[PDB]
């Protein structure tokens, strides 16, 4: 299909996504930048999602997040979310589809500006929200590695997808964490989609950037860096260990796991053959810069290796 602006589609239904993608693109994305926004887009699509439990209920990927902010905003596990949440509002208002599908587009489109990443899997048409999210539904730092894969069981998701989701810990920060360093990434590279959380997540800690007492965080080992005590043990833990090392070098799985699972993530809830699939909408991602490396000065006895069956790959170190 060709739309009013010459732009194509497979779908004409997708055509109204075009001036959204170029709203946010300038408006959201600071110019299609994978920064500050694009971070907090991509967590806000997994706090309206995994508001879904067979058990408690919540509609999953349905915008409630947005709808009902009143309520989701101020769940503990939510803490920090209310700002992208107040700065998607006015576009959601603006434009004419569902607050479920501008937190899923705005999370692909801006997944899309960081190199190295993914085109998710986008499909239009999800009604409007019905009800709020119950509270505790959302993950935890503090949470124990059988409490996290219990919960993303419940939602749906196998041990081995938790660690493909985590991918989404290479383009990231926190706020909350530890207020008095804000902004501090969980990864070297927050601005590229990359394997360096699976590594940098496996050295030994060193040191707390900030302050040594804030919950659910662990030693870093780097000042530049925040870890949370869930990564740290989602890392070494039996569970979870060799999945998360198999990421470490292997940008073509965490490429392809990442976009599978968030697509399964962003229709929690939801019918995909309800729905219009407008998955080329989403911009081409630039292609991965950099490589998968140790920081400066480290050397393979600095990682924690934790996958008993296969050792941790040699990597080279920045200069
Ligand atoms: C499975 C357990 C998870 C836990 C315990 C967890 C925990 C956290 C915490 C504590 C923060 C920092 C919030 C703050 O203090 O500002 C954060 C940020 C973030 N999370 Fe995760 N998360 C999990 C899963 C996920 C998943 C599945 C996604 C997928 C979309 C995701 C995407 C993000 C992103 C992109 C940020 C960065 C937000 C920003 O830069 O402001 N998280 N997460
Ligand atoms: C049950 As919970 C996700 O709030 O630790
Ligand atoms: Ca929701
Ligand atoms: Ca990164
Ligand atoms: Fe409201
Ligand atoms: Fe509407
Ligand atoms: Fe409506
Ligand atoms: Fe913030
Ligand atoms: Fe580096
Ligand atoms: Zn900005
Ligand atoms: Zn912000
Ligand atoms: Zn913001
Ligand atoms: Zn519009
Ligand atoms: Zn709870
Ligand atoms: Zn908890
Ligand atoms: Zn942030
Ligand atoms: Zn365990």
């Amino acid at each position: 299909a060709t739309c009013d602006d010459g732009r194509t589609t497979a779908n004409a239904a997708c055509c109204i996504l075009f001036p959204i993608l170029d709203d946010i693109q300038e408006n959201l994305f600071d110019g299609a930048q994978c920064g500050e926004e694009v971070h907090e887009s991509l967590r806000l699509t997994f706090h309206d999602a995994i508001g879904f439990s067979p058990t408690l209920g919540g509609g999953g990927a349905d915008g409630s997040i947005i709808a009902f902010d009143t309520i989701e905003t101020n769940f503990p596990a939510n803490a920090g979310i209310d700002e992208i949440v107040s700065a998607q509002k006015p576009f959601v208002a603006k434009h004419n589809i569902s607050a479920g599908d501008f937190i899923q587009f705005a999370g692909a489109v801006g997944v899309s500006n960081c190199p190295g990443g993914v085109r998710i899997p986008f499909f239009l048409g999800r009604p409007d929200a019905v009800a709020a999210s119950p509270d505790h539904l959302v993950p935890e730092p503090f949470d124990s590695v059988d409490s996290i894969l219990a919960r993303m069981g419940d939602a749906g998701f196998s041990p081995v997808e938790v660690v493909s989701l985590l991918a989404s810990h290479s383009i990231a920060a926190a706020d909350k964490v530890d207020p008095s360093i804000p902004g501090t990434p969980f990864d070297s590279t927050p601005g590229v989609f990359d394997s360096q959380f699976f590594i940098e997540t496996q050295l030994k800690g060193r040191l707390f950037p900030g302050t040594a007492d804030n919950k659910g965080e662990a030693q870093s080992p780097l000042q530049g860096e925040i870890r949370l005590q869930s990564d740290h043990l989602l890392a070494r833990d039996p569970q979870t260990a060799c999945e998360w090392q198999s990421m470490v070098n292997n940008q073509p799985k965490i490429q392809n796991r990442f976009a599978a699972t968030m697509s399964k993530m962003a229709l929690l809830g939801q019918d995909k053959t309800k729905l219009i699939d407008c998955s080329d909408v989403i911009p081409t991602p630039p292609a991965l810069v950099g490589a998968a490396h140790l920081p400066a000065g480290f050397s393979l006895s600095d990682v924690e290796q934790a996958c008993a069956a296969t050792p941790f790959p040699a990597l080279t170190a920045d200069p």
